[PDB]
Formats: C-alpha cells, sequence, structure tokens
C-alpha cells in the first residue's frame, strides 16, 4: 500500500450548531461528537446511524473522550467545567469544577482512573476519576491551552499552547520534564504523542505540522500543503493499514500524508466550510471528519488499505 483510497461512505446530519470534536470508541463500536450546540451525540461506526443524544451543559463543548472501555465519556466546556458521563444511561457521573475560564480540551488515561485538561486560563489539571475532585493543578503556559495527552503507559503528558510551547509532564509528580523550542516560536495548536511513545506530533499556525523526537529534542519529519493559521486542527497516526498522518485543514479537505516520505496521497473533498476534527478507528480503515458553522456535518470515509 504506497496510497490508500478514502471514498465517502456516510454524511451524519445532526447538530444545530458547529461541531467541536469527533473521537471513535477503543471497542469500535460507536462515534462520539461535541458541538458548540452544548449537545453530544453517538453515532454507530460503521453504519453511521444515529443512536442517542446526551444533554447536561449550559453552553458550548469544545472537546470529548473515551474512555478505555467505552464504557464513559468526559467532556470539556465553555461553561467552565467538565462533565463524566455514563454512556449507557446517559447520566452524568461527575461535574469537574476547578478552572476559571473556557475548559478546550480533555483526555482519559490509558488506566482511565485520570482526567487531564486544557483551559482557557493557562494551567493544566489533573483529575480524579471515581471522586471527580482535582489532584494538580499545573503553571504549564502563559496563553491558553491548545491541546493535551498521555503516553502509551499514562507516565506523561504532553501540553501546547499559543505562547508556542511543547511541554512534558511527569503524571505522579506534575514537574516539567521538557520544553521543546523551534528555531521560531510560533502558536502551537495541536499536540499528541505517537503510538510506541518515542514521538510527538506538532501542529503550528504556519500552515505546517511536524513529528518531534521529543526525548533528543529534535525535528524528524515536516509536512505541509494544508491551510492552518487560526484554529486548532485536530492530528492523527493511522496504523491499521498504511502508515500515514491525517489532519483537517481550512481549505474545507482532508489531507493525508505518508508519513515517512512526507507526501501527500489523498485529499478529501466534501465539506462546505473548515474541517475542525478528524479520527481513526483502532480497528479498520475508517475515518471520520467534522467541519464548522456554515457545514455542520460529520462524514465518514472508508479505504481497502
Ligand atoms: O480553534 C478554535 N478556536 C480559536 C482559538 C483557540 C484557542 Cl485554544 C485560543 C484562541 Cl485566542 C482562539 C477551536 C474552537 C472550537 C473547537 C476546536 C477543535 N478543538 C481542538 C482541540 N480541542 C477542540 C478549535
Amino acid at each position: 500500500p504506497v496510497k490508500p483510497n478514502y471514498a465517502l461512505k456516510f454524511t451524519l446530519a445532526g447538530h444545530t450548531k458547529a461541531v467541536s470534536s469527533v473521537k471513535f470508541s477503543p471497542n469500535g463500536e460507536w462515534l462520539a461528537s461535541s458541538s458548540a450546540d452544548k449537545l453530544i451525540k453517538i453515532w454507530g461506526a460503521y453504519d453511521g446511524k444515529f443512536e442517542k443524544t446526551i444533554s447536561g451543559h449550559k453552553l458550548g463543548i469544545s472537546d470529548v473522550a473515551w474512555s478505555s472501555d467505552s464504557n464513559l465519556l468526559v467532556s470539556a466546556s465553555d461553561d467552565k467545567t467538565l462533565k463524566i458521563w455514563d454512556v449507557s444511561s446517559g447520566k452524568c457521573l461527575k461535574t469537574l469544577k476547578g478552572h476559571s475560564n473556557y475548559v478546550f480540551c480533555c483526555n482519559f488515561n490509558p488506566q482511565s482512573n485520570l482526567i487531564v485538561s486544557g483551559s482557557f486560563d493557562e494551567s493544566v489539571r489533573i483529575w480524579d476519576v471515581k471522586t471527580g475532585k482535582c489532584l494538580k493543578t499545573l503553571p504549564a503556559h502563559s496563553d491558553p491551552v491548545s491541546a493535551v495527552h498521555f503516553n502509551r503507559d499514562g507516565s506523561l503528558i504532553v501540553s501546547s499552547s499559543y505562547d508556542g510551547l511543547c511541554r512534558i509532564w511527569d503524571t505522579a509528580s506534575g514537574q516539567c520534564l521538557k520544553t521543546l523550542i523551534d528555531d521560531d516560536n510560533p502558536p502551537v495548536s495541536f499536540v499528541k504523542f505517537s503510538p510506541n511513545g518515542k514521538y510527538i506530533l506538532a501542529a503550528t499556525l504556519d500552515n505546517t505540522l511536524k513529528l518531534w523526537d521529543y526525548s533528543k529534542g529534535k525535528c524528524l519529519k515536516t509536512y505541509t500543503g494544508h491551510k492552518n493559521e487560526k484554529y486548532c486542527i485536530f492530528a492523527n497516526f493511522s496504523v491499521t493499514g498504511g502508515k500515514w498522518i491525517v489532519s483537517g485543514s481550512e481549505d474545507n479537505l482532508v489531507y493525508i500524508w505518508n508519513l515517512q516520505t512526507k507526501e501527500i496521497v489523498q485529499k478529501l473533498q466534501g465539506h462546505t466550510d473548515v474541517v475542525i476534527s478528524t479520527a481513526c478507528h483502532p480497528t479498520e480503515n475508517i475515518i471520520a471528519s467534522a467541519a464548522l458553522e456554515n457545514d455542520k456535518t460529520i462524514k465518514l470515509w472508508k479505504s481497502d488499505c
């Protein structure tokens, strides 16, 4: 497989405002979406069929994340709070209060007993799932936080911000172990670990994605061609078939790169506004995508490799 062949299979309509994020469940059954319309929705991952709507937040939602057993959800909202949800019942189990401004990004750790979050108050907080109380507050940045992610065994946390920085945090201690500085520092709009945990993928608002060896502090790969200067766009590692890099773009397209050669191998067309979020299915060659206010739709593409 030197090139994939993703083609549209389903289009998922429902949200009455801009979509903010989409995520696949670990067991591979479901797709979850958050939106500016305060709502969370669940969809069939193979058939694109609507399942249910989960409500509660008093303002818009920017992000959502699955637990490892596909039974819980955490969400980050403009009401300065996070909420933990039981997917089956639709009940709100906990309401994480702490941040003093918009909560923008969230994630479970591999063990799924902890939750990390980033906020416009320029901080990162570590929460306990069962008690719902905050364990650590990290003075991470001097600008809004754009992304937070656990590594493979949950021992590390990576974060990014509009201040231009990427930082590695020890989960147990809460100490700052590393700070990534390039030749220049444009705002970092996204970051996350690699599946093997050796690398991080970082995006900056100068239309550029990069692969970093964080321990040795050097850039290994660079990916360009798309447009990204205003929005924090998600990016993924595609591992089920060919080894690609997936990301949205401000020109209403989904870009797919060959991880090694850094070549654009496929560009997906269909949306009518900025593509803000993408995700990759855990066992099948399926990609999900979502778009902003003028579009409001979610799309499911499938490939043979
Ligand atoms: O780009 C956005 N706002 C502009 C912005 C962001 C920050 Cl952090 C700061 C400023 Cl000043 C302006 C945006 C809004 C809603 C949903 C997502 C998708 N997403 C990405 C990560 N989590 C959700 C991105």
